[PDB]
């Protein structure tokens, strides 16, 4: 039994195997770039379509193998779960009146992140910030929800494209947060009917802007506070212990 | 006497009471989201209106109770003052030719910030920066006031929508500070009549931008200077005292 | 002789004198805000005009006095030089076919910065950064000059409003640096004639953006490097000297 | 032999030589600014054209000399390589149906950066950050490539100006990253046909924005972590060694 199992485990945990997979990702990447062109597709079109159907069958083996080799531990791995879903997507057939999935196929190129350790590290690094930010995101989202409800009620009847709905207002308030056209595009028009509308949007811009800056400052200053704690230990320990 | 008073104080300072209040906030939140839809309002409309009239009577008890339990100390509490005003708003009746207040009702969902300690902390944290910034805000506001007066006098007669008034110019100068359409929307048009107008707006953009960046840098560098002072004490004390 | 001189020096260096001056600044401030309105000017117009002619004569005494009291040292003072020029401006009479100066009158409200120590400190603080930035500004300005010359030569004949002139191109390149309408407003139009124009503007946006961010980072990291040097001294001196 | 070689090496490594070169750069700079004007070119036009043909012959000597003096070491020098190419450009004759190069002539003013040590230092300083950023740029570029392919496939048939091509989509996605017109100009139009398009662009804006901020924070916090390591050594060494 454990004779057969290790036969595959030595294959899977192989460096070659990894490298081979990575080789395909890059190739199926270059492939999917060229499929973008209907010129290319009119000549070398069909070659590409089978290469796609190959790579995807190969990748399905890969995952089955990875699962057999890792069993439970695989579904406990964020990176493997990703690889499952991003290949699973590529399995569900175009046929069934949902041409959208034919467009998501290309998420399988994210496997290159999943398969290359220095990419993995970066992603892990970026993500590591988020869980501290969760409450602040929640507060900001509540803030949006309140203001979105208020604007729907104040401006939605005269300005329904922008505020007719909680979603329209959620969308407009995000545009205002990015400051895209907020004045020329949105508020200057609102004021033609609601002259005091600036009393809603300037303070919204102040709060939302102030928060994002403070978040950044908090992150930097709080992180530098830890590095200073860590110094105190090692500087004070070599003063005490010596 | 102090028999009856403590009967309520044990209720109010109850965890259950807090949790119950919080439960309503979330529900009256979800409620006010659905009121946004006239579809929903045409079916389940009236259920919602009474739930609103209940929650608001309940919340008025809550505050009366909170006041009896806390007396003076309550009106010395920013968080309670908020809760008073944000519920008071919700009391003043729609009737009296001011439909605006019907739209402010929803500020009562900010109680969720007021009622949940980790939200409270964040808000306290964000606000803690402001009092150091006060003079700089004052300087910036003076700067706006001077430039707003100057632009009203230079451009207001040909460009009254944007500069006819001190307020129009205050509003335009804030749009320029955010850089929304400043060139295409405002300055490029001004130059068609006042070719040297760029001499007003580029330097305004330099000053205002430079200041906001410097403020951020000052905050970070000045905060890291304190954390280094605090280290000196503990590092130097364990060198001296030992 | 030095009997008479000190008679005035005790007046000038008076706290009252300072406070009186500051009192006028605020009042002549509020005044110049109300002059903004032709409604107000049609009623209380003339009161205002004489108050202006008073304040300005008073301020001219002030400066003469300040000069007599300080002699050479006055013209060596940036803050006094400012006060000289910002009041001098207000002296040159509207008459002489230059209505622009009537609009600069209001720069005299900057005296409030000049006259209030906590404002003075802020301004001094903001300015303290600039001299380190001088070379980098020079580099950036050279960069603009080169790119402005290149764009005038590439795009100015088809796009003269935006690039016909070194100044037009200098102005457009600053708009691109702020990212105002850079694509929709400028580059997307250029591409209709010069399809590879993106090869000029994306890299311009990368360089200019990268530099401004790096400048900020350099300032923060370099400033935190000094505060760490200063610690080393005091931490190492109390280790050696004790 | 080494008699003749040193005759030139003393010339080239001369301070005067450097200063002379720098003098021309500034002059040929001022020159190329004035060539921008067809007024000036109609009067003093030809003077300028020969001055240009002189400066460029002189600069070609300079480089030949620099090469003879430095041999191999020259082509190992980024700054000299630059000087070679930026002067080489200026050699290839306008004639050959490529009027574009007549516009690149002016890159030779970048020699002033190359020739002035404090400029050199800045450029070296800015560049010093990039190699750490390489992987993150690669990740971001992969991200753009995936999203550009997806948008070409989702929106390119109805919105070909913006998404018809991988390049059009690459270009649009960069405009969205800068947030120029992203909503009013791009997404609001897309939604008229593809109402859920916001599900593509908001998350694209979140990822891309989050990353750029994190990069800046990482740089600052990671750099301050090194300066704290360096302190530990010198603070702990003067505790141990003394
Ligand atoms: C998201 O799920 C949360 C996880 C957190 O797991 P994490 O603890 O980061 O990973 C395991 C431990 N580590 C970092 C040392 C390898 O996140 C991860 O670390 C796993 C990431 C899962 C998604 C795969 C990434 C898709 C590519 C998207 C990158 C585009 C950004 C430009
Ligand atoms: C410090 C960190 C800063 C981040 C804090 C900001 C939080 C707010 C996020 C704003 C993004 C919302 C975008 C948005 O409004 O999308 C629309 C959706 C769906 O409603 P709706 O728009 O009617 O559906 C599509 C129809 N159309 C054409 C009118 C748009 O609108 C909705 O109804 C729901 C929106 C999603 C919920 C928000 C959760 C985001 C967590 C991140
Ligand atoms: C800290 C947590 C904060 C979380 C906040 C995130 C919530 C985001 C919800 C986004 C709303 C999604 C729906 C949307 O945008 O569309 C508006 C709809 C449509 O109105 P309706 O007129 O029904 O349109 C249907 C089409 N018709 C008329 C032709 C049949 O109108 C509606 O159906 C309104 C939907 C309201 C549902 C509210 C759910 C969120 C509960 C969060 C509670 C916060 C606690 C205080
Ligand atoms: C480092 C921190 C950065 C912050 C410093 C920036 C300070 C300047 C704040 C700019 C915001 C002003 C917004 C603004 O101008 O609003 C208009 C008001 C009212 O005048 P007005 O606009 O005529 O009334 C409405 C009529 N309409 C349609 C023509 C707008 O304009 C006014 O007349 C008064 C404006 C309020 C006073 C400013 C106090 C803000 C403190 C924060
Ligand atoms: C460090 C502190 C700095 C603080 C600065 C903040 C001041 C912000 C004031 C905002 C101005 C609010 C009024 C506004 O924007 O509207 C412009 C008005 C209206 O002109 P008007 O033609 O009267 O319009 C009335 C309508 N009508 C003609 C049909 C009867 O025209 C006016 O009435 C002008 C109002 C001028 C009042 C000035 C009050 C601020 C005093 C601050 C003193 C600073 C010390 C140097
Ligand atoms: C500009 O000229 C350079 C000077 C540098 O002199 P500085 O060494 O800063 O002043 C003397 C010493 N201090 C700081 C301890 C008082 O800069 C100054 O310190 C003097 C400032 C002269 C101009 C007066 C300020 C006008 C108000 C502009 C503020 C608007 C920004 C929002
Ligand atoms: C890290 C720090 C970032 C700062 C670095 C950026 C340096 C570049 C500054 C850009 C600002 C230039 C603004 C600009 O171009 O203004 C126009 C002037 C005058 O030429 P011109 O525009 O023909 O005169 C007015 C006619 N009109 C309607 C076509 C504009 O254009 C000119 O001809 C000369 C422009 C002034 C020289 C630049 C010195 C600025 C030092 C700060
Ligand atoms: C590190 C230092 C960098 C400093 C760079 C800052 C220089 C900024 C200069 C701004 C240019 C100001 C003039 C401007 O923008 O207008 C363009 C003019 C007008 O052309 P034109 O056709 O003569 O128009 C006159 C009107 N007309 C035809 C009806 C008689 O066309 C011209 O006259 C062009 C003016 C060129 C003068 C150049 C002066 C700057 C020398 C900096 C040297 C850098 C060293 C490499
Ligand atoms: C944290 C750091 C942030 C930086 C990360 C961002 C990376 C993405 C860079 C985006 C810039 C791309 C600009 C772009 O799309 O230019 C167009 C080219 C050429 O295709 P195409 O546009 O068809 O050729 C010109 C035709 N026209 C009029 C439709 C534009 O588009 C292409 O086909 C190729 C684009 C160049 C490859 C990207 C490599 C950039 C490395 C930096
Ligand atoms: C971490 C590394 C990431 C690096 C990503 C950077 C790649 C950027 C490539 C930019 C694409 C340049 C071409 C472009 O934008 O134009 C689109 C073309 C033109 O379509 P087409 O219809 O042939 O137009 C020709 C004109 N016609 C029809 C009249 C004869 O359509 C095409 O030809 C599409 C070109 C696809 C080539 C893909 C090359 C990049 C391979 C990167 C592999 C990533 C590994 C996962
Ligand atoms: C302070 C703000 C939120 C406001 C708040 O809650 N203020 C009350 C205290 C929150 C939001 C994101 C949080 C950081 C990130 O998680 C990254 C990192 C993780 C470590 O684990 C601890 C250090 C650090 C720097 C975190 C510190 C702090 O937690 C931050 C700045
Ligand atoms: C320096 C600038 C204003 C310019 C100025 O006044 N410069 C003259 C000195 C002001 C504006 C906001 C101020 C900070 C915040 O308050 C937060 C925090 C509170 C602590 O209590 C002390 C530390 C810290 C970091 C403050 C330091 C400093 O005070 C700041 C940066
Ligand atoms: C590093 C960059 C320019 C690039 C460069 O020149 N890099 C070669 C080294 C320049 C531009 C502005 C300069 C700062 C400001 O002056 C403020 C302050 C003044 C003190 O006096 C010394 C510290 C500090 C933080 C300065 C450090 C450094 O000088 C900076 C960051
Ligand atoms: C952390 C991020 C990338 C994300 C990542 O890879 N996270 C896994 C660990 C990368 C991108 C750019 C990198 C910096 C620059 O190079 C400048 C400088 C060079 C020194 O040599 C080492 C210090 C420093 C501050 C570098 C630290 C770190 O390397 C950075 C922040």
């Amino acid at each position: 039994g454990s004779h057969m199992y290790l036969r595959i485990t030595n294959i899977v945990e192989s460096s070659f195997f990894t490298k081979f997979i990575i080789y395909l990702i890059v190739l199926n990447g270059i492939t999917m770039g060229l499929e973008t062109s209907k010129t290319f597709m009119q000549s070398f079109g069909v070659y590409t379509t089978l290469f796609n159907q190959i790579v995807i069958t190969i990748f399905t083996i890969e995952i089955i193998l990875r699962i057999y080799v890792h069993r439970i531990s695989f579904f406990k791995d964020p990176w493997s779960l990703f690889d499952f879903f991003v290949v699973a997507i590529s399995l569900v057939p175009t046929s069934s009146g949902f041409e959208i999935l034919r467009c998501l196929r290309v998420l399988r190129l994210f496997r290159l992140v999943t398969a290359v350790p220095q990419m993995r590290k970066i992603v892990s690094a970026l993500i590591s910030v988020i869980p501290g930010m969760l409450s602040v995101i929640a507060l900001m989202t509540l803030f949006f929800y309140i203001f979105a409800i208020m604007a729907t009620c104040l401006f939605g009847e005269r300005f329904p494209e922008w505020f007719g709905t909680l979603g329209e207002s959620f969308y407009t308030l995000f545009q205002v947060m990015t400051l895209e056209s907020w004045s020329m595009g949105i508020v200057r028009p609102l004021m033609e009917v609601y002259p005091y509308a600036w009393v809603f949007f300037i303070p919204f811009i102040f709060v939302v802007t102030f928060v994002m800056i403070n978040l950044v400052v908090a992150i930097i200053v709080d992180a530098m506070a830890i590095l200073n704690q860590k110094e105190e230990q090692h500087i004070i320990d070599e003063v005490q212990s010596h």
